[PDB]
C-alpha cells in the first residue's frame, strides 16, 4: 500500500477514484505515487494547504462558496433546516427554488467521510463544513428533500400536463366524428377526380395534408381567388353543414401544440418520483416515532390525494392515445410513425387558412354589395332624369 | 367507377392520393363522391378554374410561382439548363446555390402525367409548367442533376470532415503518449492520497474530471492560489517535464469542438451520395453516346479522383475511431459511453485552466522580483547612510 501521512489534517482534494477493477488497461498500470513522496516537499504542501484557515475548512472553495451563496440566501441556521425538513416545512421557510438547490449541495459519501475526521471539531468547522456535516446527520436527508420537493411541485405540475391530455382526447374525438369535415373531404375528392383528369384523379381517398394545398390552386379568372376561396363560397348554399368545422374541430389549435416527448417526460417524473415518497413513507413508517418528524403524518395525506390524482392523470393518458390512435387510423396514417403536433398541426394550419379564406371572401362580398347598391341608385337615378325628360319633350 | 368528366381540361388540384391497400379503416369507406357531381354547379367550376389562363397553366399557383423566382435568378431558357445537365456543365451556369433550389423542383410522377396530357400544347404552356415538362424529357433529369451536385461539393465537403478526423487521431495518440501528462497524473494522485486522510485516499487511479477540481482546493495562506497553482510552481524545479503538456497535447482544443453525430452525417452522405453517382455511371455507360452528352465522359474523371479521395479519408476515419477507443480506456472510461467533444472537453478545460494559473503564477513571480529590488535597494541604501553616520561619528 505505501504512502505517509501529514502531521495535521489538510484541505482535500474534490477527486473521484476510479474503482481497481477498472484499471489494468489504463495509464495507471505505468503509475507510482509512491516515489513522489520522496521527491516533494511535503512540509511545504501541508503548510500551504492546512486545513486550519481558526477555522476547520476541508470542502473545496468552488463547492464551499456555492453552499456560502445558497445560505446567505435561505437565511435559516441549521437548527432551523433540520426543522424544516422533519417537519415538512410547516413554517414554510423553503420555497420550491431553494428546495431546487437544497438538492444540488446534498452531501456526498465522500464528503461525509471526510467531515466524520473531525467530527470532534464541529465547534471550528466553517460554515459550508458544518453546513454539510449537519445536514448529512438528519436521517434520510436526501429523500425527506426530494419528498418535500415533490409533495410542493405536485399540483403545478399535475396542471401542467393535463390540459395536454385533454387536447389530444379532445382533438381525437373531434377529427373522428367531425360531420364538417367528413363532408368536406368528400366535395374535395369530388374537386380534384374532377379537376385531374384521367389518371391522376381516379381517387378514393387522398392524405389529410392535401387540404393545405388546396388554396394553392388559383381561379384563371382572379388569382386571389383560390380553390377554398371557392370551396368555402360553393358551400354556402350547398353543404352549409361543412362551416361548423371550426366549431367541431375547436381543440385541434391545442392539439397541435402538444409535444409528445416532453408529455412523457413529465408523466414519467411524476410517476418515479411518487413511487420514490411511497418508498419513503414505508421506510419511515417501519420506523419509532419521534418527536418533531411529521414525515409520516403529512405524507400520507399527500399520498392519499397525489395517489388518486394521479392515477386519474393516467387514465386520461391511457385513453388519449387510443383515440389518438383510432383517429389517426381513420385518415389512413400510420400509427407509430406520427405525432400529435403533426397530426393536428396538418389541420391547424388547414383551419388557419380556411379562417383566412372566409375573410377574404366576407370582404370581396361587401365589394359586390357596395357596387350593387351604384347599379341600383344608377338605374333609378336615370330613370328619374329620363321621366323628366319626357315631361320636357310633351311639355 | 363513375365520375363525369369535363368539357375542358381544368387546373390541377396538388393533392396526395390515398392507396386503396390503405383504406377499410378510414373515414373513405364512409364517403362518396358520385353524389357531389349532381349537386355541384360543374359548369361554374369548369369556368372559374380553367385550365385555359391564352395560356395553358395546371401546376398549382405556390409551385408555379416558386419556379418563376428561381428560373428568374437562374436566367437559363430550358434550351440552355438541358444543355447544362448533359454537359454537366461545362459553361459554369449551374451553381451550387441554384442546383439545390434545382433538385427542390425536380417533376414528380403526378406532374408528369399531367403535363403529358397536354403534349400537343407546349407552345401554349405558362412557364413553369413548359419547364417541369421540358425537364421531365430529359433522360435521368434527377439523378443527373444530383450526380452534378455532388460532384461540385464533393471538394468542400471533403475539407469539411478531413481535419476532423485528423483532431480524433491526433488528440486520440496525444492524449495516449504524452509523458508530461502521465506523470502529472502520479503528482495529483500522489497530492490527493496525502490530502485525502486515511480512506477516501488509497487511491490508485481517479477519473480525468478530476483534473478540473485541482484548482477547487484553495490555499490556507492565500485564498487566489489554488491547488492547481501550486502544481504548476512545484513542478518547475522538480518535474519539469510535465510543462510541455500544453504542447503534447496542442490539437486537444480541436478535437475537444468535433461533433461525431455530425462528422458521421457528413460521412453518410458523401458515402451514399458517391454509390448513388457510381450507379448512374453504370446507367449511363450501358447506354449508347449522344452527342452532346458528356456524363460518361466527365463522370469516369470525377469517380477517378473521388473513389480514391473517399476511401483514404474512410481509412483515416477508421484509424481514428480505433485510437480514440484506446485513448477511452487508456483513462478508464467505458468505451461506446463517451464522445469526443465529452473525453477531449475534459482535457480542453484543463489546459484553459493550467494556461490561466501559468499566468496568474507570473504576474506573482513579477511582484516578488519588483519587491525583492525594495529589499535588495532599502538594504544596500540603509547600509550607505549608516557608514557616513559613522563618519560623522568619528569626525
Amino acid at each position: 500500500k505505501s504512502i505517509p501521512q501529514p502531521t495535521n489534517a489538510l484541505k482535500s482534494f474534490n477527486w473521484s477514484k476510479l474503482p481497481e477493477n477498472k484499471l489494468e488497461g489504463t495509464v495507471w498500470t505505468e503509475i507510482d505515487d509512491t516515489k513522489v513522496f520522496k521527491i516533494l516537499d511535503l512540509e511545504d504542501l501541508e503548510r500551504t494547504f492546512s486545513a486550519y484557515q481558526k477555522e476547520l475548512s476541508v470542502i473545496d472553495g468552488r463547492r464551499a462558496q456555492n453552499c456560502n451563496i445558497l445560505l446567505s440566501r435561505l437565511k435559516l441556521s441549521n437548527d432551523e433546516i433540520k426543522r424544516a425538513i422533519l417537519t415538512m416545512d410547516e413554517q414554510e421557510d423553503l420555497p420550491k427554488d431553494m428546495l431546487e438547490q437544497l438538492l444540488k449541495f446534498v452531501p456526498e459519501k465522500s464528503d461525509i467521510d471526510l467531515l466524520e475526521e473531525h467530527k470532534h471539531e464541529l465547534d471550528r468547522m466553517a460554515k459550508a463544513d458544518r453546513f454539510l456535516f449537519e445536514m448529512s446527520r438528519i436521517n434520510h436527508y436526501q429523500q425527506r428533500l426530494q419528498s418535500l420537493y415533490f409533495k410542493k411541485k405536485f399540483a403545478e405540475r399535475v396542471a401542467e400536463v393535463k390540459p395536454k391530455v385533454e387536447a389530444i382526447r379532445s382533438g381525437s374525438e373531434e377529427v373522428f366524428r367531425s360531420g364538417a369535415l367528413k363532408q368536406l373531404l368528400e366535395v374535395v375528392l369530388a374537386f380534384g377526380n374532377y379537376m385531374n383528369k384521367g389518371q391522376r384523379g381516379n381517387a378514393y381517398g387522398f392524405k389529410i395534408s392535401s387540404l393545405n394545398k388546396i388554396a394553392d390552386t388559383k381561379s384563371s379568372i382572379d388569382k386571389n381567388i383560390t380553390l377554398l376561396h371557392y370551396l368555402i363560397t360553393i358551400v354556402e348554399n350547398k353543404y352549409p353543414s361543412v362551416l361548423n368545422l371550426n366549431e367541431e374541430l375547436r381543440d385541434i389549435p391545442q392539439a397541435a401544440k402538444v409535444n409528445m416527448t416532453e408529455l412523457d417526460k413529465e408523466i414519467s417524473t411524476l410517476r418515479s418520483g411518487l413511487k420514490a415518497v411511497e418508498t419513503e413513507l414505508e421506510y419511515q413508517k417501519s420506523q419509532p416515532p419521534q418527536p418533531g418528524d411529521k414525515f409520516v403524518s403529512v405524507v400520507s395525506q399527500f399520498i392519499t390525494v397525489a395517489s388518486f390524482s394521479f392515477s386519474d392523470v393516467e387514465d386520461l393518458l391511457a385513453e388519449a392515445k387510443d383515440l389518438f390512435t383510432k383517429a389517426v387510423k381513420h385518415f389512413g396514417e400510420e400509427a407509430g410513425k406520427i405525432q400529435p403536433d403533426e397530426f393536428f398541426g396538418i389541420f391547424d394550419q388547414f383551419l388557419q387558412a380556411v379562417s383566412e379564406a372566409k375573410q377574404e371572401n366576407e370582404n370581396m362580398r361587401k365589394k359586390k354589395e357596395e357596387e350593387e347598391r351604384r347599379a341600383r341608385m344608377e338605374a333609378q337615378l336615370k330613370e328619374q332624369r329620363e321621366r323628366e325628360r319626357k315631361m320636357r319633350k310633351a311639355k
